[PDB]
């Protein structure tokens, strides 16, 4: 059986390792492709069905979708795949030749075997790249064809806001995807603990991607520019055995982070300090790790950020024992701050954070 698993662009390999460790525990055989068909923010999972013997002595299925929904920290959506196809030249086909290609394609799909003729259903679409039709055209064309198809078999029941079964149709570049979205209208990154909403907060999946890349070992972990608290809370909710510390310049944000941590059940295990990271060595003497989503300093200045990174990183030099994991839009400010201060890049990545192409670096001190 086949699942399309989504996550942030540029973290597919991290999401893969995450997915394996999890399914291995079930005993399942499976195989996982990064970026099926070249599309980013995706994994195509192939597994055998997960059977056990139940209380009645009967073969019973274990939901793999449920298992992943419940336990993954990196995934956005778990979708049961019905088909994945390239439509050559679609975004360059004219509006009506496009809807045409779609409907005829979907009309062929045995969609009745994925939904009970008599469950409710909606379509939700995601469209992307340059096309001649809208995202709304897809939900429309795809919806027509599911409804028409299901009719042959009975009485189709449509419900936009409270479906029991969401079909999701994605068209990205020239790749079309149709599937059953098991995750729902709220994507997995939408955390219940997030009661204070930071204007520049880290998407929780990318937070765990930073945690993984750090290769933590029980040593103390610091978010010097913590904000809303995302990175530290994710790490506490992973049950991390080490000290966890967050420093945040602005009180409002820091009290937000404490409220977020209260709502997540982990406020006890994080030490939250109002404080200024360019004076870092006043707040601490030693930390094994530092993990931060740095302020991107949008707009200009005329030179705000270069100077912020330069000081912070000089302070960091003073206290860091193992590794730093950092995220920023400001490629230049960061790499000079890194260079001038005797840090060494041991990993660099590009990631899609919401809609911006962010840089992620892993660093150590040179002389270590
Ligand atoms: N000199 C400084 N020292 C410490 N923190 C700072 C300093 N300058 C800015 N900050 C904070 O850095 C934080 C960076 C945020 N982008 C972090 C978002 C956070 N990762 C979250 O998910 O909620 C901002 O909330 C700023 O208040």
């Amino acid at each position: 059986m086949k699942f399309l698993l989504t996550t942030a662009q540029g973290i597919e390999d991290i999401a893969k390792r995450e997915v394996s460790l999890l399914l291995k525990k079930l005993g399942i055989s499976f195989q996982i492709e990064e970026k099926p068909l070249g599309i980013e923010g995706r994994l195509l999972l192939e597994a055998e069905k997960a059977y056990y013997v139940d209380e009645k002595g009967r073969k019973r299925e274990l939901s793999i979708s449920t298992y992943l929904n419940e336990n993954s920290r990196l995934l956005h959506r778990v979708i049961i795949e019905i088909a994945s196809e390239k439509f050559n030249g679609i975004e360059k086909d004219e509006s009506e030749e496009a809807l045409k290609r779609i409907k005829d394609f979907v009309s062929s799909l045995p969609v009745e075997q994925f939904v009970k003729v008599s469950e409710t259903f909606a379509v939700r679409s995601f469209r992307k790249g340059d096309h001649n039709i809208t995202s709304i055209d897809i939900a429309r064309t795809v919806g027509e064809a599911i409804f028409e198809r299901l009719s042959r078999f009975g009485t189709p029941l449509v419900n936009l806001d409270h479906p029991a079964v969401i079909f999701r149709a994605e068209l990205i570049k020239d790749v079309f995807f149709l599937g059953i979205d098991t995750t729902g209208d709220s994507s997995l990154h939408k955390r219940p603990w997030r009661v204070y909403d930071h204007p520049a907060h880290l998407k929780a999946s990318i937070a765990n991607a930073m945690i993984e890349l750090a290769e933590l070992d029980g040593g103390s972990v610091l978010d010097p520019m913590c904000g809303s608290g995302t990175i530290l809370i994710e790490l506490a909710l992973r049950r991390y055995s080490g000290e966890i510390i967050g420093i945040e310049k602005y009180r409002k944000h820091l009290i937000g982070a404490e409220m977020n941590a209260l709502a997540a059940g982990v406020l006890d295990k994080i030490k939250f300090i109002q404080g200024d990271a360019t004076q870092l060595s006043q707040y601490v003497d030693s930390v094994d790790f530092a993990i931060s989503n740095l302020p991107y300093g949008l707009k200009i200045g005329k030179s705000m950020i270069p100077d912020l990174y330069m000081k912070f990183f000089n302070e960091l030099a003073k206290v860091l024992e193992k590794r730093g994991v950092f995220i920023t839009t400001e490629k230049k400010a960061i790499e000079e701050a890194i260079a001038e201060n005797g840090f060494e890049i041991i990993h660099h990545r590009v990631i899609g954070h919401g809609g911006l192409m962010v840089h992620l670096y892993v660093v150590k001190l040179e002389h270590h």
